[PDB]
């Protein structure tokens, strides 16, 4: 008997619903820029009875008794995520890149304090600084964003908002920002104004890990992350720096500063995506990510999408729709509606509302771990083009429904669950 | 082919960790009293595909494409949280008990409002007003303590206290405290003074679940809890209000207030732990742990120990070492050697460093999951009193440590596991 047994046996409500989502990733387009497929040897962590430790404090400095397997389990977490970022300090205790962040703002501000961070609107992330997060809340937020003419970052405007704000915390690192990050002129930007320098890299983790995103720890006060975007791991969060005693203070800022126990069983998730990640194989995967996230703008464009920047150095892009009459909120709707899952997004410059939009945010990540190729990711952007284009046309929208369950079947989704 | 063979075989190294957690699980009497064993059920949903979806926002009502079937999750979740504890509003989300409680800080509070909180010394949580916390370097924590004569709480001098500092918040429900919490009296204090009040009951949330508690949501403006302690789920956060107005504020404050993204697959698994609550099983589990912590407390008396307040109410206790020879550290050490877990704990009015303590804290509830009976906790009672009372003594050690391999030999776990 299994546990998934136990599940069906016990709840059948729970277990159906269950069985339902893994179909739904089966047979969905996933072009959540943010998601990903997860290994088996990741969901077994978080299926184990690691659950069930509590294990404040560190390892061999814990809180309670019982730990030293969990002790041997985060030491392995934490030298492989050194390993694979290059880090002096690591703690993979947060439990998100949303608490990941709080640890670094408890370790370097204080209430009333200035950050400045990306807009909201033009990428940034809500935790560096949006009026219904702490971080603007609590903290005096201001911000930068992208130039109205290229759609990506001006480093000499940058500049300039900083020596006028004078803010305490510089955030780099977004969730909609398809170029290179320039981690260089940001220290540059930092010690002009006197500021600390944060990076937060959860959707390009995975591309910095295998080298084709350039790397942030050697320039950056401290690095946070997620584990589950472009890294491919379990949902959690991750605080990197390269100041070893910096990482002392971060430790304790995690905990007991924010988070009370960690959770184990994803530590120990951790620690098996970290391994995966220093594989060769990872590094091809990560390739892949990008050339599969270009393929798909490039060929958006031959339709006659605007692609914001222009295009993408990375695994994401934003469509503008102001071109094909639609809104963000249309759009993700009718691409629903032929089996494609994505979200909204405002563009840089949205005369929409956050509600609305003119974007939709594309990423290549998931269908890319399924192992669709180039020529795979051009033919998503004609399904695209063909539903957003003819958004009345039955047989348009049959087409396109079929020709989403031919990438599916091409391309199986943890074959050996429930088969 | 399953998930536990593909971990086997592209890392061993971890493999073979967990797999000697399952057996260390196993082969321990497990009295940490925060701790438990949740069902083969939750692990199942925890080791599932949600731990793929990007869910940010509510049910009917995200961020992200694609949530058809986590929104009927989570919604379970937040109907069986509402029927199990009788509240208005339930909020599944809170990655811990934690984040719950910032979240609430962050919808009643200011940094520099004033907050109440029980000591930590005595029992209150670091997320209650620590300096090392949040809660007490952003807020102006001050705290209660519990009576000197007593050891437990003295409703009319909390009372004097709320007068005298007017917390804008007062926090009651404990990290280690024995008895019944009087959730009406800490009201009439609150309203006194003008203070909202926050129930934190991780530790006894399964207790208050069954009726073997008190239930403090009628009575406060919101309740926090974990839901892994007694409550027996997975490990993560839960808020509960009365009030459905004060619900939709701390909606806001969990997110887009303090978090990003949800963990679904551990809110399938609350949903799965609130189902097992509602059974009527749960609720004779939930009595057992009550007599299984009482049996331990009075033998541990029997044999000469000092249990703090003079025994317990629910399914924790501490073990009082100011007036013997061995530090809550020492009792920590010499308990582990034959092979019994649990943790050092400060005791109220402890003259010890926090690193070494006076107190050893036991609870019930992960070995009651295991099916041991009264008379079974007051062998695990003789077992602790044999090892303390001789900690150099060879020949009581061994017999010890075949007292402990008999019960888990007897009350197995997780029986259907096997290794890879
Ligand atoms: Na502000
Ligand atoms: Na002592």
């Amino acid at each position: 008997q299994t546990n998934l047994d136990f599940l069906l046996q016990t709840d059948p409500t729970i277990s159906g619903m269950m069985q339902k989502e893994l179909q739904r990733q089966r047979e969905h387009l996933e072009l959540i820029a943010s998601e990903n497929f997860t290994s088996p040897a990741v969901m077994a962590t978080q299926g184990s009875v690691l659950t069930n430790k509590y294990a404040e404090g560190l390892p061999k400095k814990r809180y309670y008794g019982g730990c030293e397997f969990i002790d041997e389990i985060e030491q392995v977490a934490i030298d492989r995520a050194k390993e694979l970022f290059g880090a002096a300090s690591a703690n993979v205790q947060p439990h998100s890149g949303a608490q990941a962040n709080f640890a670094v703002f408890l370790t370097l501000l204080k209430p009333g304090d200035k950050i400045m961070g990306m807009d909201l609107s033009h990428g940034g992330h809500l935790t560096h600084g949006s009026p219904a997060n702490v971080s603007g809340k609590w903290f005096e937020a201001v911000h930068y964003g992208v130039s109205q003419e290229t759609e990506q970052l001006d480093y000499d405007h940058i500049l300039e908002v900083a020596r006028q704000e004078r803010p305490k915390l510089i955030i780099c690192g977004y969730s909609a920002y398809p170029r290179i990050i320039n981690f260089e002129k940001f220290r540059a930007i930092a010690d002009e104004v006197g500021a600390y320098l944060l990076a937060d890299i959860a959707h390009i983790a995975g591309l910095v890990a295998s080298g084709h995103h350039p790397n942030p720890v050697p320039h950056c006060d401290v690095v946070t992350t997620t584990t589950h975007k472009t890294l491919r791991g379990p949902r959690g969060g991750l605080i990197l720096t390269r100041d070893p005693e910096l990482g002392k203070k971060f430790n304790k800022s995690v905990f007991p500063g924010t988070q009370g126990g960690p959770l184990e069983h994803v530590i120990a998730g951790k620690a098996v995506a970290f391994g995966e990640a220093l594989k060769p194989e990872f590094k091809a995967y990560s390739g892949q990510v990008i050339a599969n996230a270009q393929a798909m703008a490039q060929q958006l464009q031959n339709r006659g999408f605007k692609i914001v920047s222009g295009g993408t150095d990375n695994h994401l892009m934003l469509v503008d729709l102001r071109s094909v009459n639609l809104t963000g909120k249309q759009a993700d709707q009718l691409v629903s509606d032929v089996n494609i899952t994505a979200n909204k997004n405002t563009v840089p410059f949205d005369p929409e509302s956050p509600f609305v939009t003119s974007g939709l945010r594309l990423g290549s990540p998931a269908m890319t771990t399924r192992g669709l190729g180039t020529e795979d990711f051009a033919e998503i952007a004609n399904i695209i083009a063909d539903r957003l284009q003819n958004p009345e046309d039955e047989q348009v929208k049959q087409a396109c429904v079929q020709r989403v369950a031919a990438l599916c079947e091409r391309f199986p989704l943890y074959p050996h669950l429930n088969a």
